[PDB]
């Protein structure tokens, strides 16, 4: 099966799903590769090419550090890229229903990771389920992470800052010329996006690059007022010169600096990312977004307060407990091993873990504010306490609070609160709900029989599979056939917001309300 792009043909592969047939085309390229003097700049148009361009596996992933927190882990190790990192990485891929579709509503995925990590080819990222059960075509593209994508001289276009930022709006805009040959329909194109890929659907709404590149937008546990999602000025200036520091490129030049920085190996660059900042967190992003003056032209915060979006609709949420899982990457106490009860001395030091640059009293607030009890006998009162902080602080009231925003400006928004644990959890079951473990849901795994999902967490995500698909195609994530809950926008006032599990389907109304005051309201000051 061949295709004619704009660029030249490509070939793709028949895939064997749910006794039907889905095409992949693994492994396009949408760029020039970024190498050499095109390192650190925004990616180049492509050449065309007269051959057949093999589709038929997954490209190279963007240069990354690896987790190895957890060596042949498979919670750590399934996130990990699963294909060759490389500075030649800018590809997307394709699934496409067969038979082929005539207008296809189009999922395109933009994957998270910190914006320091992260590949289109992990197995939870697999849109051949989507394409087969709702024929929707779903792309996904690699999109350059750390430095390589996000090292930032604002203004200077040998490293401008939010390179992979481009990369993702170069590759929505290659589906805008290209997806129709596929059957796809420019015309209705979803982004959706998990954590940093969450964060940057957000900016892909307020960058009016964008703009005409998309239909509507789904964001999983994430959004740019994230505290971790958009490195200031200040910081992203710090952080390029202690990179030129330790790499030894420190010129005066901001140019030669570039140059010299362009000679250094991949992996060079690699190792010193981690100590450009002298107190990290596990939930250090450090490089990603900055206000670069191009794809983004002021600070997102007064972007969205002022009205300065997309209008369009949007669906998002959150997971029950999205702070667990950093609490195993450095607080003391806590394991992945061990049910991780810790003392209020050990919560107070997890604390300085995750809150480094922040007061004293700041960091008493924060213990005066969970640390009120019912039953102060409670083993585990403090284990909880630090992993709803995280959760709180970093995913959970951010999401809410750009929704509440976001919705005010009179476009329907969709809440919804992933509280399901998979069966397959293979983190321990103390972190519950964690962060990132609702996709494989969203991308219809569980619906693979042949799996060891249960059959209650197959329908779950046959429910979900259809709600994400109506609102792509229609806006509206309802499931309309089979008695489900009916999902209600959510509004600035009443803040409705749909409760996503194997039992019931709730309708529950202002989501973590006295938290996120203390967040959104207090916590800022300090
Ligand atoms: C594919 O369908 C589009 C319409 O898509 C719908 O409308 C969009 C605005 C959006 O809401 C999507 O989610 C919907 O699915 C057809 O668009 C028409 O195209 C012609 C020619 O370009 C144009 O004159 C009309 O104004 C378009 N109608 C619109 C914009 O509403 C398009 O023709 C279909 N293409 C194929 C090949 O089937
Ligand atoms: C701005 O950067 C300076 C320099 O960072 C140091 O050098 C880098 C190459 C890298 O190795 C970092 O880990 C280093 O810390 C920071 O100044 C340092 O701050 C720490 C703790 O605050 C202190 O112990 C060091 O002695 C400082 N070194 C110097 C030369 O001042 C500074 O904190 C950074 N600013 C911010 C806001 O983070
Ligand atoms: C849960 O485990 C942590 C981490 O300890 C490590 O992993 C364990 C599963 C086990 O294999 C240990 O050998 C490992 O050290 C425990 O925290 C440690 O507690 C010891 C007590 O001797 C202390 O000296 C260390 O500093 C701690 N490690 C840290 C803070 O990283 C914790 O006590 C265990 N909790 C429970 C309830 O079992
Ligand atoms: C460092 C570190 C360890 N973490 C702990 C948990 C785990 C989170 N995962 C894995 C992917 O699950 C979606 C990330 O990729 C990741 C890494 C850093 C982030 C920083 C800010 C916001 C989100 C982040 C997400 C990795
Ligand atoms: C690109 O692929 C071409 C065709 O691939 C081969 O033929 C098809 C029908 C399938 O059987 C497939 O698995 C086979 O690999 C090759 O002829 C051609 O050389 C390839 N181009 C390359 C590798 O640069
Ligand atoms: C820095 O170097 C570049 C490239 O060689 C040059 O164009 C630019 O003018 C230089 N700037 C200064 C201040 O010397
Ligand atoms: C609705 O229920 C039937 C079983 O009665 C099932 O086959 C079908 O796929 C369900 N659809 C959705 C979208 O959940
Ligand atoms: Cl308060």
């Amino acid at each position: 099966i061949i295709i004619a792009t704009k660029n030249g043909k490509v070939r793709g592969m028949q895939l064997t799903v749910f006794g039907g047939t889905v095409t992949a085309f693994l492994g396009i390229p949408y760029a020039q590769p970024p190498l050499g003097r095109l390192r650190f700049k925004k990616p180049q148009s492509l050449t065309k090419w007269s051959d057949i361009w093999n589709a038929t596996k997954y490209a190279n992933s963007c240069c990354q550090n690896i987790d190895q927190s957890f060596p042949g882990f498979h919670g750590s190790e399934m996130w990990n890229p699963n294909t060759d990192l490389s500075e030649d990485c800018l590809y997307l891929n394709v699934w496409i229903p067969a038979p082929k579709p005539k207008n296809a509503t189009v999922l395109i995925w933009i994957y998270g990771g910190g914006f320091q990590t992260g590949t289109s080819s992990l197995h939870v990222y697999d849109g051949k389920f989507l394409a087969r059960v709702e024929r929707v075509i779903v792309v996904s593209m690699n999109y350059r992470v750390g430095a390589l994508g996000f090292l930032a001289l604002p203004g200077n276009p040998e490293a401008p800052g939010n390179m992979g930022l481009f990369d993702q709006q170069l590759a929505l805009q290659w589906v805008q010329k290209n997806i129709a040959a596929f059957g796809g329909n420019p015309k209705s194109v979803t982004l959706f996006g998990e954590s940093a890929g969450a964060a940057s659907v957000s900016l892909h709404l307020l960058s009016p690059g964008s703009h005409s590149l998309f239909t509507r937008a789904i964001l999983q546990s994430g959004s740019f007022n994230a505290p971790w999602a958009v490195t200031s000025l200040y910081e992203a200036r710090n952080r390029t010169l202690n990179l030129a520091k330790l790499t030894g490129c420190s010129r005066e030049n901001e140019t030669e600096i570039i140059k010299c920085l362009r000679n250094k190996d991949p992996q060079e660059i690699l190792l010193n990312e981690a100590f450009v900042v002298p107190y990290g967190t596990p939930l250090s992003v450090n490089f990603g977004p900055t206000v670069d003056g191009d794809f983004l032209t002021d600070m997102p915060d007064i972007l969205l307060e002022l009205g300065q979006f997309k209008k369009t609709q949007i669906l998002v949420g959150v997971n029950k407990d999205e702070g667990t899982a950093f609490l195993v990457y450095g607080a003391p106490g806590f394991s992945k091993d061990n049910n991780s009860i810790i003392t209020r001395k050990e919560f107070q030091e997890g604390l300085k873990i995750f809150f480094p640059g922040v007061s004293e009293f700041g960091k008493e607030s924060i213990l005066f504010h969970y640390t009120d009890w019912v039953d102060d006998q409670r083993p585990e009162n403090y284990r909880e306490a630090l992993g709803d902080v995280v959760g709180d602080y970093n995913f959970i009231c951010p999401a809410l609070e750009f929704t509440k925003k976001f919705s005010e400006w009179g476009n329907n928004a969709f809440f919804y609160y992933f509280e399901h644990r998979s069966s397959k959890l293979p983190w321990p079951e103390w972190m519950g709900v964690m962060h990132g473990y609702e996709i494989e849901f969203v991308f219809g795994l569980p619906l693979e029989r042949r799996d060891q999902y249960t059959k209650a967490e197959e329908i779950l995500s046959r429910s979900i599979v259809k709600r994400w698909a109506n609102f792509a195609k229609y806006g509206n994530p309802q499931e309309t056939q089979n008695q489900s809950t009916s999902w209600p926008v959510f509004k600035s006032t009443e803040q409705k917001y749909l409760t996503l599990n194997t039992e019931s389907t709730r309708i529950m109304t202002k989501l973590r309300a006295q938290q996120c005051r203390f967040w959104t309201s207090f916590f800022p000051k300090v």
